DNA sequence: AAAGATATCTT
DNA sequence: AAAGATATCTT
């Protein structure tokens, strides 16, 4: 499948390669920093050619947002079936010691899931799947060595700010949790679990429909959630009683 | 001085080098994406080496934040002058055409400038200068970036997502404006002017003390600002009224 | 303008 | 946890 091939390519590529810096056309190389803003950018750039390569093999068109505040990172679709689009979003997070619990922010809950055309490349209803390619890296302490420039002949000497990158591909709804992933930027939070749980998809929602409904009626502040629902249990009781 | 040296170094380096992709230890080069998040990250990484080079040359220790959401990008100081720290923050924005007005987001106005230690590496009072290194780049007309990899031989054939870059170093207060830079993330907005004005430092505040007082008393919503002040004029009128 | 999107972190 | 930081954009 497009899915199996994509995950095989990512898993494979992720083990045989290591990004160590940005290069100038003049051949000068600049080291990488240890914070997620940097690694997030790197993993996205890294994944681009792989996604494109695998998509092409299955006859899929790949499109990136034309504007900045638009989801998803990649929109795939065959010319003959425009209303069956696949959204692929790359998400990153870090861990301090391998095998700790991790969590991701899964996108806003007040944009395209509530308004079919808000901050999204194509109307939400034209997508049949929302895939998350999650990267987890163990953070490494920045040393003095990563504060100078390098030359092409020194590629092997440049220190990396990450240690053990792990990658997975999973449907957004499957890994979605019941607590917000951010306050003022109102993001959906993922389950807070170990990497294997994301790969295996041991989430809390029974269906994508339950996921959507939960997040479409989630109130922005605990104050507003006090009389409604603050988690999946309370949401199910709320549903049972008639949504009141 | 440290400041003049840093400014000279920034002009040269930037005038001599153009970043075109990220590179793996194995020599494989991945091209840059077009979205602002990418360039914001690249310019920050492009500057680290320069800042560290000039800092060492002047007896200054350079420190980056441990927590990822702490200001500033770089804290410079002599071990002998602990309470004479300099803060440097890197900001970027784009222009579609080389001579349009630009503006930057300059950091929050509700964190450390109101609460001396919130989200800052060292207490605000230990800093005696706050510089902003701003990069302005002109986007390219094409909305479609390259989706294949390149090798060291092809450096000259990799398309760049930007057409031209300008940089400047200036004190934060000198270029601060009176309108917020962001809403839910409560950022200070800078003046909305031409590149030349940021270089020359043609701001709106009469002093850093005014800049600080203005932003320490600015309200989050226009509803609350309407009974206080919404711009420099109204703020000055608010001072006359007795700050009520 | 002003408010709220885009991604992720911290306590 | 929930709320509010980190950059910067868009409408
Ligand atoms: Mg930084
Ligand atoms: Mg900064």
């Amino acid at each position: 499948s497009l899915r199996s091939d994509l995950i095989n390519a990512l898993y494979d590529e992720n083990q045989k390669y290591d990004v160590c810096g940005i290069i100038s056309a003049e051949g000068k190389i600049y080291p990488l920093g240890s914070d997620t803003k940097v690694l997030s950018t790197i993993f996205e750039l890294f994944s681009r050619p792989i996604i494109n390569k695998i998509a092409e093999k299955h006859g899929y068109i790949v499109e990136e947002p034309k504007q900045q505040n638009h989801y998803p990172d990649f929109t795939l679709y065959k010319p003959s079936e425009p209303n069956k689009k696949i959204a692929i979003d790359i998400k990153t997070t870090y861990t301090n010691k391998e095998n700790e619990k991790i969590k991701f922010t899964l996108g806003g809950y007040t944009s395209f899931i509530r308004n079919n055309t808000k901050n999204i490349v194509y109307p939400f209803d034209q997508y049949i799947a929302h895939w998350i390619i999650g990267y987890v890296y163990t953070r490494v302490a920045t040393r003095k060595s990563s504060l100078k420039t390098y030359n092409i002949n020194e590629l092997n000497e440049i220190p990396k700010p990450y240690k053990g990158v792990k990658v997975f591909l999973q449907d957004k709804w499957v890994i979605a949790g019941d607590l917000a992933g951010s306050g003022n930027t109102t993001n959906i939070g993922s389950i807070h679990a170990h990497y294997k749980d994301f790969v295996e998809g041991k989430g809390i929602f029974d269906s994508e429909d339950e996921f959507l409904d939960y997040w479409r009626n989630y109130e922005r502040t605990s104050q507003l959630r006090n009389d409604k629902y603050n988690n999946i249990s309370e949401y199910r009781n709320w549903i049972y009683r008639g949504r009141k």
